[PDB]
């Protein structure tokens, strides 16, 4: 998939772990947005077209998906033991990896 | 990428890394590590064909590949940091993780 | 050390890293913050003191630190890369672990 | 507690978990080897006596714990979720982090 296509499953799945109720909804939600997190970091974004592939910049943008599959990540886990509150809230905690590299890159 | 080109990418900048004498070739090779590795993400192996694609089988065969990318991630500050030889190291470490995948599921 | 200086030096040296100029300072903040957070694991908050050392909260609360402590680890590889504002906003973005931890524990 | 203590708990847990036949016994061996390498954290090895607290060398020293730290973090977890072979595998894969420091350090 595209960039944008990964990004709205992101988008799409953080909204659905926010409005859920049960471990079940965050654990499929979780699962979702870490295929779009790791399909996203092969991408260029627009911003960094004129940029190396392996230039610095190119590194601190995949560094950031880095981050957001990390969280990802453990707060799968903590759904998986069914802790579904603490689970929602590394969920909006992540929302911090989305914002800074939006405003670096997007 | 399919999974066999991954593996390949996977296994020959490995051998890169053993035979580097510089951070440069290091950091290249686990780039592209982190490339293949994150592509692999969503791959199916053919003795986890008839399992569904969200079962408790493929979330333990998706979690090896975390526990790659965080090591290659780290592996990779270390280079940044001209670390070679603990880089070199870390990528030997890295062997336990390719093993232990292949030998549930290859 | 206290539970109550480990999060003075946590404190302390999070701001120390806001105004920094240059990597050393903001590397030298992150070394202390490492140190305090993992002197910290082995603490009972005043609100957790009638659970358990081994309860579900303690272990809820211990995790807090984990989350804490790879957070601090990472953000040490960026300074040592000479990554100065991303690792400044590194630390930016630990807070959300701070004040998630004294929502729930404080 | 002081280094070879924090060693030898580390160590005893080790083989508790090799032994064990349910998640309880795993889940509290690795508590103990958690809040063991935490407290190890300030530990000045005495290979490295003659090296300055905040030297690359004590660094490189402490670095080892952040990703024993991590590892215990994560099998932890899988034991949490009932996962008892492959929190078996996990703890037997983190071998790997115990034996480079001691290589290097010991
Ligand atoms: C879970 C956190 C994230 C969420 C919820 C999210 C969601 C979104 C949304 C809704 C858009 C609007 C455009 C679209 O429809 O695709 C977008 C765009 C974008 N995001 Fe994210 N994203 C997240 C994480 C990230 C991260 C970590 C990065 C960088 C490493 C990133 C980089 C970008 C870029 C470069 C665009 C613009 C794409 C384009 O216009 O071609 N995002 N994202
Ligand atoms: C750096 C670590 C790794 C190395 C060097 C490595 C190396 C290889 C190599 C050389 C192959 C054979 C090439 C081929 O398939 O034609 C292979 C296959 C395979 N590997 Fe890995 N691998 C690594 C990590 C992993 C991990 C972490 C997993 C699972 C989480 C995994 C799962 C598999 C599977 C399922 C195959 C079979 C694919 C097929 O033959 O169709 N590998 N690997
Ligand atoms: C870098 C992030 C953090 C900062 C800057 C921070 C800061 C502080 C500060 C300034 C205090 C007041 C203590 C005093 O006045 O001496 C405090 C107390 C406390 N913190 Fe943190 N904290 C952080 C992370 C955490 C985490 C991760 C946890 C738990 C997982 C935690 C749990 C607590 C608790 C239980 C107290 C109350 C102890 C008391 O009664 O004094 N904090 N923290
Ligand atoms: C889970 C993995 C580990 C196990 C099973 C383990 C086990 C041990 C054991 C049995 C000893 C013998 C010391 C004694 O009993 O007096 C020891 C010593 C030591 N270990 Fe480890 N250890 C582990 C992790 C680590 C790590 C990650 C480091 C480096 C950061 C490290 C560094 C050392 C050092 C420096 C000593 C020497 C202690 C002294 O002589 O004062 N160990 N360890
Ligand atoms: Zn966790
Ligand atoms: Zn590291
Ligand atoms: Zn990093
Ligand atoms: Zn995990």
């Amino acid at each position: 998939a595209d960039l944008e296509d990964n990004m709205e499953t992101l988008n799409d799945n953080l909204k659905v772990i926010e409005k859920a109720d049960n471990a079940a909804q965050v654990k499929d939600a979780l699962t979702k947005m870490a295929a779009a997190a790791a399909d996203a970091w092969s991408a260029t974004p627009p911003k960094l077209e004129d940029k190396s592939p392996d230039s610095p910049e190119m590194h601190d943008f995949r560094h950031g998906f880095w981050i957001l599959i990390g969280q990802i990540h453990d707060a799968l886990h903590l759904a998986n033991e069914g802790k579904v509150k603490e689970a929602q809230a590394a969920a909006e905690q992540l929302k911090t990896t989305c914002n800074a590299c939006h405003q670096k890159y997007r």
